[PDB]
């Protein structure tokens, strides 16, 4: 009876895609023409540094103080969505509108950085372990961004994945908690302005870690389990945030759009 | 356009306020050091741009902000190129002696627009695509090492945005001792407090500061000092604990023997 490692099967990436597709339809229904790949490789960028913010690597300032992991686990997740909405459009886009860059081989465009002392790394050797270690975050951050750089939306995605479990955290479900909270955002004016993210003294981002407490690892990749273990984080993520039943999208609702828009 | 003999003597400005960090600075800091916290200030550059096309859609470009990160981009590198200066030969990466062709992929803007002499900073900085080119640029500088070369864009940078970078630097640089006096590294003094960010205060007190006055490679060591005092004066700092230009200088010319 085999143990089904961090690796994100086709099947379930395919239901994060679609997942994807619909939150940034939200945001413009013509994502795709809308949105450069330029965009993406931007917010991943800007995404990388502010999880290294989540580290104390600055030697002018706050000595003794340790890694905001917590935050670490939601950065990771935003980049995730930026990668995963950068791969798809990726196979988007149209072959002379492909950037050159794309295209060369990774060593011409990219310096790969190494934290002095003796580590593991994911299978690339772009990202390293342990996380907890800032020498090791920074590393592997400053590798992420210039893989944005050269467009390798699909190499930083496995980077993520081996990040998630050395911080020992299910991806998955962090996922599909922020793509609620993100969803939700959208619905009560992200855009115009209106919205309060650190409301009554928490973050909402921080309300989440609660709402996946319960997830296993299995439990949200089994072909079997996975609908229903979607489901009930998104009512928890709905239910934390108060939003009313009419407002709300399950699982299945995100596979009818995305299949009803591919026709 | 900064005088080589005016960005010699900020070399020495910038020196004396590594050592008050760390005594020891140039063999205790690295290279990567250096180009990560470039790294780090060019995404808050490009944060004070309203780059999210899914939040805060009618927000105006922060350029007040954009003066001040040009500024502590501009110490840091000041900081890389000294660094490499003093790095063994055999230790230099290999990345910084590549033409630039080989180390980046210059990022343009869609629309047409003027650049830097390298092409990597493009105008007018008040464009939220131009500005993220030109900072995408940057960041792959500061991988391959090169310091000199960030400092020219910045002189570009600043000259298009049309403030006064030697004074900005200045005050900057005041704060920064400012900072370490009042107890930044063990937490006694924050930068941001109830909406008052110390940068912010920073504007009044050179408002009216001539290009002039503070490149003028004979009358500038007055200027400085004017500026010194102006910033000190703001955050109502004890004569006793303010520091002059010529104390910089002499700090780091004692410091090399
Ligand atoms: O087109 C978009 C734009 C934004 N986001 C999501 C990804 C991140 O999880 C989240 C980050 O937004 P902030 O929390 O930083 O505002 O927004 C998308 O999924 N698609
Ligand atoms: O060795 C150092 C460390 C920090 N700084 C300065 C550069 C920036 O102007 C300022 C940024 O500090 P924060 O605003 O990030 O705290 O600190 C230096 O000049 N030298
Ligand atoms: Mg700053």
């Amino acid at each position: 009876k085999r143990a089904r490692s961090a690796n994100i099967p086709g099947a379930i990436l395919h239901s994060l895609a679609e997942l994807q597709d619909g939150l940034n339809a939200m945001i413009d229904p013509s994502w795709r023409a809308v949105r450069s790949l330029d965009n993406w490789a931007l917010a991943i960028t800007m995404e990388s540094t502010e999880l290294l913010d989540s580290y104390p690597w600055k030697w002018w300032k706050n000595l003794n103080a340790t890694p905001d992991l917590a935050n670490v686990r939601i950065e990771l997740v935003d980049i995730f969505h930026f990668s995963l909405s950068g791969a798809m459009q990726m196979r988007s886009t149209p072959d002379d509108e492909i950037p050159a860059a794309s295209l060369k081989p990774l060593k011409e465009v990219m310096t790969t950085f190494l934290p002095a002392k003796e580590c593991t790394s994911d299978p690339y050797g772009f990202v390293f372990f342990p996380l907890t270690d800032t020498q090791n975050a920074i590393a592997s951050f400053r590798n992420i961004i210039q893989l944005a750089n050269a467009y390798r939306f699909d190499v930083i995605i496995e980077c993520i994945i081996y990040a998630a479990e050395d911080l020992g955290f299910n991806l998955v479900a962090y996922y599909i908690a922020k793509h609620t909270l993100n969803c939700i955002r959208q619905l009560s004016g992200y855009k115009d302005g209106s919205y309060v993210k650190v409301n009554n003294g928490v973050e909402d981002n921080s309300l989440l870690h609660n709402c996946i407490k319960d997830v296993s690892l299995d439990e949200v990749l089994d072909a079997d389990k996975y609908v229903q273990a979607w489901n009930s984080i998104m009512a928890n993520v709905y239910e934390a945030f108060q939003i009313k039943e009419s407002d709300r999208k399950d699982a299945e609702r995100w596979f009818a759009l995305a299949k009803e828009n591919r026709l």
